């Protein structure tokens, strides 16, 4: 077919680049993949760790959402210019090379497991 890639940037600072599908989700490649990452979003019914940030690249054609949904975001740390919401946008035939950061996670309250 005709092949998308994502990139990652690790809450360890390396880069990971990584082989999906049109229509995926990022929070959902994140935790889907299990990137070494801080997240609980893949967990039964504990999905609020939407926290992403993009390449300003890939970000020029993205939508803004509502005051509950960009404070998903927020709690993460560094909040910038690009932030992006995890299960709110997707792979698509224009980001054939996209990037994203994936920051650091203030908390999630799951103290043993969410998976
Ligand atoms: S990925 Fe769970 S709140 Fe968006």
């Amino acid at each position: 077919g005709e092949e998308l890639k994502i990139t990652f940037i690790l809450k360890d600072g390396s880069q990971k680049t990584y082989e999906v599908c049109e229509g995926e989700t990022i929070l959902d490649i994140a935790q889907g993949h299990n990137l070494d990452m801080e997240g609980a979003c893949g967990g039964s019914c504990a999905c609020s760790t939407c926290h992403v940030i993009v390449d300003p690249d890939y970000y020029d054609a993205l939508p803004e959402p509502e005051d509950d949904e960009n404070d998903m975001l927020d709690l993460a740390y560094g909040l910038t210019e690009t932030s992006r919401l995890g299960c709110q946008i997707k792979m698509s035939k224009d980001i054939d090379g996209i990037r994203v950061a994936l920051p650091q996670m203030t908390r999630n309250v799951n103290n043993n497991d969410f998976s």
